[PDB]
């Protein structure tokens, strides 16, 4: 799996990655709950200071088949950064990553999927995989139980449809996880996909899902 080259799509035929951003939060543990319910293992790309502060759920995570990645401290868009900006922004992530995990990912996505030359040279130095997306729920934007369904999910099936498979979507957000996390693995079911990690769904042994 090469580092520091945008990585959109799964290479294992019949995989879905789904993906949750900026997390953990306090809907994150019925999330875990309703994964495991369909055998479902999912990639938690999270934050800073929700990181430092929920060390259990980043273990709840790993102990549970889920693959914890990197999503900066801050959330700052990283095109905005300069080398060391950019550096101390992963480091920081992973300097409270580790003693939860022992390790720290070595798979990450940028906020807002935003990149430059820039940052892709800085993930290959750091030794990251870049991960964004096939799949664009737009959750953030559908917050209501009407939205949520209405674009949403009907996103994700027309994506989906069209051979999208690395899915986003953000764990923060109650109606993610109180409605779409749910008909999202009502369709993973009822279609025949296997929902693993984004290492999983790229052929990467989850020994290379940290370093
Ligand atoms: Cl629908
Ligand atoms: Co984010
Ligand atoms: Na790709
Ligand atoms: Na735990």
């Amino acid at each position: 799996v090469p580092t520091g080259q945008v990585i959109t799509q799964c290479t294992t035929p019949n995989t879905i990655a789904l993906t949750f951003d900026d997390g953990p939060s306090e809907y994150t543990p019925q999330l875990l709950d309703l994964l495991s319910r369909y055998s479902a293992r999912a990639t938690f790309f999270v934050l800073g200071d929700a990181a430092a502060q929920n060390p259990g759920l980043l273990q709840r995570m790993r102990d549970e088949g889920h693959q914890v990645g990197a999503h900066t401290y801050d959330h700052v868009s990283l095109p905005s950064l300069g080398y060391d900006g950019i550096a101390s922004q992963m480091t920081r992530l992973e300097e409270v990553i580790r003693p939860a995990l022992g390790v720290a990912p070595a798979y990450m996505r940028p906020p807002y999927l935003e990149t430059n030359e820039l940052v892709l040279q800085v993930m290959r130095d750091l030794d990251y995989r870049v991960i964004s997306a096939s799949v664009d729920t737009k959750d953030y934007e559908n917050q209501d139980a009407d939205a949520i369904i209405n674009t949403s999910f009907q996103l994700f099936l027309d994506q989906l449809d069209a051979g999208g498979n690395i899915v986003l979507a953000h764990d923060i957000h109650y109606w993610t996880v109180a409605s779409l996390a749910e008909r999202m693995l009502q369709e993973v079911n009822a279609r025949g996909l296997i929902a693993t990690t984004v290492g999983d769904c790229l052929g990467d042994g989850e020994i290379a899902w940290y370093h």
